[PDB]
This record gives C-alpha cells, structure tokens and sequence, in this order.
C-alpha cells in the first residue's frame, strides 16, 4: 500500500509531457505504467500483486512485429495518460481505470496486418467477426487475461461496476478501428459546432472518447521529429511486408503497402497528417482545451515531411 513506483528524475518530468518517448530499455516499460496508474488513478486502485501478473500476461500476449508491438500497446497508454492528467476533473474514476487498460490492451495478439489483409486471405477470425475484425479479437484477448486464476484486476468492483468498465473498454478498443474514426469525427464536429455537444450525454462521452482512443493510437506523429521519423519506419516494415503477402494471393497491394512505393512515402504521409492526424486532433482540441500540445507537434511533424519533398531534407 505504501510501495510507490519511483522513476529517475529526467523521466519523472518528461513522462508528464504529452511528446515523452518510453526509450529502449523494455525492462522500464512495465515500471512506468504502474506509475502512470499511480498517480492517474490512484495507489488503491488496483491490488498490485494482480496488476503486475496481468501486465506481465499483456506483455506476453504482443507479437515480435515491427510497430504492432508491446512498446505501442505503452507508447499508447502514455499519450492516455497525459490526456487523463491534463483534464483531471472531465473523467469518472471507473473511465480513469478503464481507459489506462483498453489502451495497454488495444492492439492484444497483433499478427502486423490489416484487417483487410484477413478478409482476402480468408482467416478464421474474418469469419468469426466480419467488421472490426482484429479489434474484436483484442477485445476477446483482453477478456480471456482478464479471466485467468490472479489476473482480475476489477475484482473489487461493484457487479454494476464491473459490467460498465467493461463496456468502457469494449467501446475504446473497437474506436480503434482507424475505418470508423472518419464517421466519428464528423458527428463530434457537428455536435461542437452546432452546439449540441453534451458530456452528461453517454452516447456523446462514448463518441470522445473513441475520439481520444484515435488520438492516442497516432500518438507517433506528435512526438519529436526523430522518433516520428524512426516509428514510421517501423510501420512501412509492416506495411510492406503485408503489400508483399498480397501479392502472393496475386493481388496489386494499395500503395500505402508497396515498398515498390518508397519514393512516395513523404508524400503519402501528407494525406495522412491532412485526412487523418490534423483533422483528429484539432476536434480534441476543440473538446479537451488542454491537449492543444498534440495538435502543435502534429502541425511541426506535417512541418518536417513537407521539408523532405523540397528535398531540404
Ligand atoms: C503514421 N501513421 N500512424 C498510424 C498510421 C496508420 O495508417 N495506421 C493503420 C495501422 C497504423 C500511419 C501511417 O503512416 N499511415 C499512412 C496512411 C496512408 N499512407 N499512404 C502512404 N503512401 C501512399 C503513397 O505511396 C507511398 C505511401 N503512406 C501512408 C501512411
Ligand atoms: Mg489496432
Ligand atoms: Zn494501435
């Protein structure tokens, strides 16, 4: 009850930032999560002994793959964190404990490929859940950890608590289906705009925070440039490998995923940050005033990419 988790002094002020890198030494990334849940949620929150053996399962439960990994599943939980630390008093304490947990766990079993990549290749689980397909499935896994001898984090929730945390989490992880993002943001946008936006409404807090959820997934585009740069790499190491399992089932990859495609990258990282990245965190901003700090290094990253096609770099 009294052990706190303790991060050395340059990561102590740094995590607090919206664009703080977790760094290379993995054996951390477990540490500073049970901080971050510290101190967003509380000490009590979560019975240790449990929380430790349920990251310890999560971790496990990540595949060897470039991006789609453990460090995203932290990376992720991070941008969260400074979201919830920032907005202290818009969140309930179950949506606190919630919210750390679908993002640690939105990405759980990552195979490295698209959805779309499932339903031409006919896997089982483009069979067992025809949209939303790998975030169905996270959602699955997150469920089955959630339900091993010691893993039961929520155990001292209420029965009606438990039930909500749940439906949290179910919520957060399937708004991480990129396909659906585009839908929700345009509602968000009329609702702010025309005024009818309502935070005591739950179908409107449920649409935030799917919003929140996207934000927090394209978190590599508001970091420093040399991490946004260096995460992109990894995710065209995915990208393209899935372009070159289309091509086995004889199928013409989108460029998104031909590497025959490098040359294009820096332009088709500027559709990205102008249909996806800039349009995301501008309604955040809109919503949540003090994450301002992610659309500011999204605009300086969208900066940096429109040097490289002038060739200045
Ligand atoms: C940075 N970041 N973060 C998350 C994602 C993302 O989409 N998700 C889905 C799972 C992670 C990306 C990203 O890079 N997206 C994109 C999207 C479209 N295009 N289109 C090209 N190009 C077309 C022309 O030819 C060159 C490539 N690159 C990209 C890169
Ligand atoms: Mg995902
Ligand atoms: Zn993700």
């Amino acid at each position: 009850g009294l052990m706190q988790f303790t991060l050395p002094v340059r990561l102590c002020k740094e995590i607090e930032l919206f664009h703080f890198d977790i760094g290379p030494f993995e054996n951390m990334w477990p540490g500073i999560f049970v901080y971050m849940v510290h101190r967003s949620c509380g000490t009590s929150c979560f019975e240790l002994e449990k929380l430790c053996r349920f990251i310890m399962s999560v971790k496990k439960n990540y595949r060897r793959v470039p991006y789609h990994n453990w460090k995203h599943a932290v990376t992720v939980a991070h941008c969260m964190y400074a979201i919830l630390q920032n907005n202290h008093t818009l969140f309930t304490d179950l949506e606190r404990k919630g919210l750390l947990i679908a993002c640690l766990c939105h990405d759980l079993d990552h195979r490295g490929f698209s959805n779309s990549y499932l339903q031409k290749f006919d896997h089982p689980l483009a069979a067992l859940y025809s949209t939303s397909t790998m975030e169905q499935h996270h959602f699955s896994q997150t469920v089955s950890i959630l339900q091993l001898e010691g893993h039961n984090i929520f155990s001292t929730l209420s029965s009606s608590e438990y039930e909500q945390v749940l439906e949290i989490i179910r919520k957060a992880i399937i708004a991480t289906d990129l396909a659906l993002y585009f839908g929700n943001r345009k509602q968000l946008e009329e609702m702010y705009q025309t005024g009818s936006l309502n935070l005591n409404n739950q179908s409107h807090r449920d649409r935030v925070i799917g919003l929140m959820m996207t934000a927090c997934d394209l978190c590599s585009v508001t970091k420093l440039w040399p991490v946004t740069k260096l995460t992109a790499n990894d995710i065209y190491a995915e990208f393209w490998a899935e372009g070159d399992e289309m091509k086995k089932l004889g199928i013409q990859p989108i460029p998104m995923m031909d590497r025959d495609k490098k040359d294009e990258v820096p332009q088709g990282q500027l559709g990205f940050y102008n249909a996806v990245a800039i349009p995301c965190y501008t309604t955040l901003t809109q919503i949540l005033p003090p994450t301002e700090p992610l659309l500011k290094a999204c605009r300086d990253n969208l900066s940096q990419w429109e040097k490289v096609i002038r060739g200045e770099e």
